[PDB]
């Protein structure tokens, strides 16, 4: 779920700002997306969107309002090392592994302050 994302990501990333939920980045770190990212981060977070797209193909899941983000799932964090639970369902896993990677994927890319809160209508 998607308060479970966000602590995931402070756990790959203790040095997060929590105030950065207010703020979009890039074209595709937030909801929804378009056009092609702009940058590491911002490919990070299109192919996170791109893993709950085909969340939303498996035929045997269904979500709460058609949405991956409402999906709990159960995982661990120890020395910025995330573990999803092998006791997730089928779904929740699915769920789980695209928040552990992009989480990942977060912590390894550069931050640009430039991308942040980009005109997406103009370089999106
Ligand atoms: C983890 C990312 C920032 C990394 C960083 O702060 N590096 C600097 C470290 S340090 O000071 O130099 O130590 C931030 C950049 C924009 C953030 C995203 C945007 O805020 C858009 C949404 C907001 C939602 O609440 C959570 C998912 C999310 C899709 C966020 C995931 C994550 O928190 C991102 C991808
Ligand atoms: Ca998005
Ligand atoms: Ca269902
Ligand atoms: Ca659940
Ligand atoms: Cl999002
Ligand atoms: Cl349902
Ligand atoms: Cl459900």
């Amino acid at each position: 779920a998607l308060w479970q994302f966000r602590s995931m990501i402070k756990c790959a990333i203790p040095g997060s700002h929590p105030l950065m939920d207010f703020n979009n980045y890039g074209c595709y770190c937030g909801l929804g997306g378009s056009g092609t990212p702009v940058d590491e981060l911002d490919r990070c977070c299109e192919t996170h969107d791109n893993c709950y797209r085909d969340a939303k193909n498996l035929d045997s899941c269904k979500f709460l309002v058609d949405n991956p983000y409402t999906e709990s799932y159960s995982y661990s964090c120890s020395n910025t090392e995330i573990t999803c639970n092998s006791k997730n369902n089928a779904c929740e896993a699915f769920i789980c592994n695209c928040d552990r990677n992009a989480a990942i994927c977060f912590s390894k890319a550069p931050y640009n302050k430039e991308h942040k809160n980009l005109d997406t209508k103009k370089y999106c």
